[PDB]
């Protein structure tokens, strides 16, 4: 009990190595339908994390950094890797000309805790029940803000948690440095984000979250969530349905900074099952994104690093699946090795088929288009269960995304959509505890 006699000193090395090659489809190119490098690097993360425990059980601190060296990398490897860092070290400065190792303070928080109540302030990461949230490489981006929250306990008729975050600036984990939030014309200010949020937990695997948030005087943002599990034959069946909406503050549809008409939203219907080592997913999706953007986007703030929004559906299969009108389907599977014998190991794999994509709004582009696309994937993992290297998990992901169209990428009015790609990314993390 105290400041420091509870305090975690904590770390972990990251190792990543990725090879991603994309299909050029503009016609008169000298790579025509060929694949093309996109990405292609060997990079290294470190980082040390202190946690102080609380003095007075009230008062705490954490601070943390992490280092980025490049190790290897094509002359054709794109930028930003989004591992090591920009070259550029704000938001709204990037080049996208190159990257760079390096270090950045991405934990300084004075932490808060009675009662009920805690509270978070300085550079920190979401951690409550708003749409807030961080990029998340192998480290996560930082906002300078504060939060601050409390739990409703009810007993075992439930117990609801609240929370309230607010920020004015924002750093992925690619940049070093903070920068403040702006419109999607890159020069209109935005003086804050915010968010409210809350979960209703009943304690019978049933869980109702909702959270609404704010660009200043831009966009609103919404997001909730019903997650309930039951068991078919004598299995855990987890089921959710989601919904995020997005609304902008732009009455003029030809201003630069209007990017939807109406309300924008993405609702989704998962299911996961586990039978003996087998666990099965199955998720779906439907976006409607009327206006300029023509995608949706669970940030508040569109241009690309700015800031990052709450999303519990993943697919990990590259693409995002969110153009306007865009339905698509998920399953996917992973295989538990250990009746092999070989505990720790699993193997996986995954199939996305979308349809019915149509563009942006805008009239520059052909609004007759429908645009299907589909991938599959490959996982391997293993965490070590040795002693040595106990807990490093160590996770090999293989993708192929194909565009069923030929419009090159990121036009056809398809602004976050690209050509067909191949992937390969090998990852491998080992955590460490000082003390
Ligand atoms: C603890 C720990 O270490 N890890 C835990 C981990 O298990 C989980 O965390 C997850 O980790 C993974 C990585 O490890 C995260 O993966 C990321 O996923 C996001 C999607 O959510 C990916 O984001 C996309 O990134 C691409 C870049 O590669 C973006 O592509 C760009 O998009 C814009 C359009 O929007 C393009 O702009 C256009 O540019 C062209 C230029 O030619 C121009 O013509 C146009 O004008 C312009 N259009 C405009 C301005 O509108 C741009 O060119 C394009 N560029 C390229 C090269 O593609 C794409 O937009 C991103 N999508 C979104 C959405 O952001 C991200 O790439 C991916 N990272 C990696 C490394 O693969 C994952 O997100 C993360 N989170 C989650 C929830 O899983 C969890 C476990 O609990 O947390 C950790 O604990
Ligand atoms: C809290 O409310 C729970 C949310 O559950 C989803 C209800 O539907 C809302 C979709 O707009
Ligand atoms: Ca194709």
């Amino acid at each position: 009990a105290g400041f420091i006699d509870d305090s975690t000193l904590t770390g972990g090395i990251y190792y990543w190595q990725r090879e991603r090659d994309r299909k050029d489809l503009n016609p008169d190119s000298k790579d025509y339908n060929q694949y093309t490098t996109n990405l292609s690097h060997s990079t290294a993360n470190l980082s040390l994390d202190f946690a102080s425990g609380y003095a007075w059980d009230m008062f705490g601190l954490d601070v943390g950094a992490f280092t980025a060296i490049e190790l290897a990398e094509s002359s054709a490897s794109g930028h930003p890797n989004e591992i090591a860092f920009s070259s550029k070290n704000r938001t709204y400065d990037e080049d996208y000309s190159g990257d760079k190792g390096g270090v950045s303070l991405y934990k300084a928080a004075a932490k808060f805790k009675y009662g009920p109540v805690w509270a978070r302030a300085g550079y920190i990461q979401p951690s409550g029940q708003t749409l807030l949230a961080p990029h998340w490489s192998f480290m996560p981006g930082t906002y300078q803000g504060a939060e601050a929250g409390a739990k409703f306990d009810y007993g075992d008729a439930g117990a609801l948690s609240f929370s309230y975050m607010w920020a004015d600036k924002y750093k992925a984990p690619w940049h070093i440095e903070v920068d403040d939030f702006r419109q999607n014309d890159k020069k209109t200010r935005v003086s804050y984000l915010h968010s409210l949020g809350a979960k209703y937990d009943f304690k019978n695997d049933l869980v109702l979250e909702a959270a609404f948030g704010q660009a200043q005087g831009y966009v609103n943002q919404y997001f909730t969530k019903a997650s309930y599990k039951f068991d078919v034959l004598g299995n855990p069946l987890t089921t959710s349905y989601q919904f995020y909406g997005a609304e902008d503050r732009i009455s003029d549809k030809n201003d630069p900074n209007s990017i939807y008409d109406g309300l924008a939203w993405l609702q989704a219907l998962t299911f996961g099952y586990t039978t003996g080592q087998f666990n099965w997913r199955l998720e779906g999706t439907m976006v409607k994104a009327e206006g300029n953007q023509g995608f949706f986007l669970q940030r508040m703030t569109p241009t690309y690093a700015s800031s990052n929004g709450r999303l519990d559906v993943w697919w990990d299969n590259r693409s995002d699946f969110n153009a306007n009108g865009e339905k698509a389907v998920y399953a996917g599977v992973m295989y538990d090795l250990s009746n092999w014998n070989l505990p720790g190991m699993a193997v996986g794999g995954s199939y996305v088929y979308a349809w019915d994509a149509k563009p942006s709004t805008n009239p520059i582009y052909d609004q007759s288009q429908r645009l299907k696309e589909s991938a599959w994937s490959l996982d391997a993992m293993y965490t070590i269960q040795e002693g040595r290297a106990k807990g490093t998990l160590i996770k090999l992901h293989y993708t192929q995304y194909d565009n069923h169209t030929n419009i090159p990428s990121w036009g056809g009015g398809y602004g976050n959509i690209f050509q067909d790609e191949k992937d390969v990314k090998f990852m491998v993390i080992a955590p460490f505890t000082i003390f």
